[PDB]
């Protein structure tokens, strides 16, 4: 199954929102570009790096390091405010070939299809509160149900997705595999399960759904706890096996 290390940019820097609040920045001395750099020599294919300064404030602020970090686009799913074809496709002439867009999707589903046709692999972060699709724009009160607006949007080419649950990023708390299972089983969708993916038996979960589900649940994406060394890298490698 795949193990995903996550670090979020803002300011230019390594850093993690508490509650996802900017005023509540807890900021990392670990130069990104060293960071990628050493996940690439240890291993790691697939790294998950979300602009911050963009998705929260429309800023590009952290293009500079997008820049640098671009030299490993191929190993990267990059995310954070691509709310436009013209940004994806800024995006995607530096290498980054594997965006994560969300309120897009949600706002122009034929944007899957768009993104596709400039040779973007899409992924939708479809983010749950307690089990129900958490979005603040137009939803119809069906889709409140993540497998409903999966289904729907699976109309539109939809073929994986992230799966956060957004109360337990962060924390370490365990993510709720029973939930993802049943999405990524009656949707039919390849998922990445990321939030409160946090412990030893997290990942020993994730392994066993990955094996009930013959391979939707592709893997797990981890944040707080690869940035604070609770799971530590040959931790993560030996259950990427």
């Amino acid at each position: 199954m795949l193990v995903v290390p996550a670090i979020d940019l803002f300011r230019g820097k390594v850093a993690r929102m508490i509650k996802g609040r900017k005023e509540n920045t807890i900021f990392y001395e670990k130069d990104p570009v060293e960071l990628v750099e050493k996940l690439i020599e240890e291993g790691f294919t697939l790294i998950h790096v979300v602009d911050l300064s963009n998705a929260i404030e429309n800023s590009g602020e952290n293009l500079p390091v997008l820049e640098k970090l671009s030299e490993f686009a191929e190993y990267i799913q990059i995310g954070g405010g691509i709310r436009s074809l013209d940004y994806a496709e800024k995006l995607r002439k530096l290498g980054y070939r594997r965006q994560i867009v969300s309120s897009k999707v949600l706002e122009d589903p034929s944007s899957l299809k768009s993104l596709r046709e400039i040779d973007v692999e899409p992924v939708f972060s479809l983010v749950t509160r307690g089990g129900r699709v958490a979005f603040k724009g137009w939803l119809a009160e069906e889709e409140i149900d993540p497998v409903s607006l999966l289904k729907r949007l699976k109309e539109y080419g939809l073929e994986e997705i992230v799966h956060t649950e957004i109360e337990k990023v962060g924390t370490l708390q365990e993510h709720d595999f029973s939930l993802t299972k049943k999405i990524a089983i009656e949707a039919e969708v390849k998922v990445l399960a990321a939030g409160g993916i946090s412990s030893e038996n997290s990942l020993k979960t994730a392994q066993k759904v990955h094996t009930e589900t013959n391979g939707l649940l592709k893997g797990v994406i981890v944040g707080r706890a690869f940035l604070e060394g609770i799971l530590t890298v040959e931790v993560m490698k030996r259950y990427a096996r």
